[PDB]
This record gives C-alpha cells, structure tokens and sequence, in this order.
C-alpha cells in the first residue's frame, strides 16, 4: 500500500497547493479592485482637464469676437464721420459758388 | 453803321444768354447740394445696415457657442457617470468573488 | 464518534459546497471579462459619435464663415462701385459747369 | 453828366469784377473735381484695406479651428488607446483568474 506517512505527505502538500492558488485569486482580486479604482480616478481627472482646456478656448474665443465686433463698429463709425466731413465740405464750397452767383444774378436783374 | 436798333438787340440778347448760363449754373449748384445730401443720407444708412447685420449676426455666433459649450460639458458629464457606474458595478462584483474567496480560506485555514 | 457513514456523508457535502463556490467563481469571472467588453466597445463607439457630431459641427463653422466672408467681400465690392459713380456723377457736372464758365470767360477775355 | 471818363472807368472796373467772379468759380470748380477724386481714392484705398483685415482675420480664424479639430480627434484617439489597454489588461488578468480556477476545478472533477 501507500503508507500512512507518504498519505500524509501527499493530503498535506496537496492541501498546501490549493490555499495557495485561493491567496493568489485573492491577491489577484485586490489588486483588480485596486487597478479599477485608480484608472476610474485617472480617466475622470483628464476629461476634467479636457472640460477646462475646452473651456478656456471658447472664453479665448467669445473675447476674440468682442475685440472683433468692437473694432468692426468702430471702423463704421469712422467711415460715417468721414462722409459726414465730405458732405459737410462740399456744401460750404458748393454754397459759396451759389452765393457767388447770386451776386451776378440781381445785379444784372436790378440794373435792367 | 451798325444803327441804333441792332446794337440795342445785340446787346440784349448778349445780356440774356449771360443771365441764362448764370442761373443755370446756380441750378447746378442747387443740385448738387441736394445730390450731396441724399447720397450722404443714403450711405449713412446702408453702412448702419451692414452694422446691424454684422452684429446680429455676431450674436448668433455668440449664442451657438453657448449651446455647444453646454453640449459640451454635459456630454463629459455624461462620461464622468459612466466611467462611475462601471467602476461600482465591477468594484461590487470582485468584492463579493472576494468576500467568497474569504469564506473558502478561513474553512481550509482553521481546520488547519 | 461519528460512524462510517456520517464522515462520508459531511465529506461529500464539504468538497460540493467548494466546487459551488469555485465555479461560480469561474462564472464570474466570464462575466468580468463579458461586461468588460461590451462596455468598451460601447464606450468606443459613443465616443466615435463625439468625434463625428464635433467634425459635423465644425464643418458647419468652416462653411458658415465662408459665406460670411462671402458676402462681407461683395458688401464692400458694392461700396467701391458706389463711391465710383458718385465720383464720376458729380466729375461730369462740375466740368459742365466748368465748361460752360470757359464759355462765359473767353468771351469777355477776348472782346476785352 | 458823368463824364466819357468815369463812365469808361465804371464799365471797367464793372467788367474786371465779373471776369474775377467767374474765374474763381472756375477755380473753384477745378478744385471741387479734384477733391472729389483725391477722396474717392482715399476712401477706396483705407476700404481695400478693410476688406484685407478683416480676411486677415478670417484666415487666422480658419487656421485656429484647424488645430482645435485636429488637437480633438487626438485627445479622443488617445482616450481610445486607453479604454483598449484597460480593457487588455484587465481581460488578461481575469481569464488567468479564469484558468486558475479550470486547474482547481477539473481537479475535484476527475478525483471525484
């Protein structure tokens, strides 16, 4: 037979190798929980950091576009300014050739 | 001679026609003035126009920004969710394939 | 103590209590790694989806500021050819009046 | 009577002083057609330069979402990457797991 001794032996080895496989199944299931944990932490903390640097973008981009509307008014503005003096300039000049001739018309008119 | 009566016709058309190219000339002047307001008044407003367009425009880019940065921001919000759940729903499983392991090590351990 | 049948009894319930434990450890863990695909996979694709709505949506810009731009450049084409005509509208009056002032100035300078 | 003398001196002063009113106008004319077209060419000019601006600008905007499109559909490439890593390395971890407990099963499953 196998002797009581070499029985023994065997039960006890054998019984070794199996708590041994279940610790690691147990490590293995820490670690994993582990692992999760910490890529769930990763992952949250990038796409908040996309949330801002998107963020700061459009704030770069509504401030552009105030920068843009003001000046855009303001070139409208210059050019109204601008027809406003040439109006204004041919008027005092136009005015002053009528004036002018004025001055020939009831001259001729009065005498004759 | 040239008599009396030609060099008094003469000299009354020749004053005439210089009274004539006179008034006109002030006509011309008047029109000119009245053309140089309309076109001012003209040009003034379609350059207002085009500074509304632009701005009510600008508006409407502003605004699509908005929708799109609160698109944005909820879609990672979104994600955030996600990622959450997956990490408590497999954190929950691997606990309880844990918890069983525990039961299996401390049975093999304290007949031990 | 116990009798034959009794510890062969325990025996039997004790090792099928273990492979009830075990295998659902195994059923567990095909489901871990099931769920962990399918739910990469969706997050994958829905991911994808972002990456086309924002293509979708700045193509959307790209083609807005194009007609934008459009318009602005024949806006001021406009503008030129405007200012040409009153230029040369007012170019032809004023040299009528010109001309016709010559007209009225030879005449004098050459009875004088 | 008035004299030969200062009747010939009225009608020549009276002569001199239209022949200067109407050389002025003429003048005056002259000027008014240059002022006009110095002024359409300005006006042109500082519009010609509106219309480079503001391409100027629509062209740093274009370039601008450029590089916003491509540094997107990195970011969402590279969060790709990253759910396949994870997904890998759980999935290896948990299949060997797996295999584990296929040692401890078949084990009971053939002693038994």
């Amino acid at each position: 037979g196998p002797s009581g001794g070499e029985v023994a032996l065997e039960h006890k080895k054998k019984i070794q190798k199996q708590l041994e496989h279940l610790k690691k199944l147990r490590k293995s299931g820490e670690e994993q929980r582990s692992y999760g944990e910490e890529k769930a932490v990763s992952f949250l903390k990038q796409t908040e950091a996309l949330k801002q640097r998107v963020q700061r973008k459009l704030e770069q981009v509504y401030y552009f576009l105030e920068q843009q509307e003001h000046f855009f008014v303001a070139s409208l503005e210059d050019v109204g300014q601008m027809v406003g003096q040439i109006r204004k300039a041919y008027d005092t000049r136009v005015s002053q050739d009528i004036a002018l001739l004025d001055a020939l018309i009831g001259e001729l008119e009065a005498k004759e």
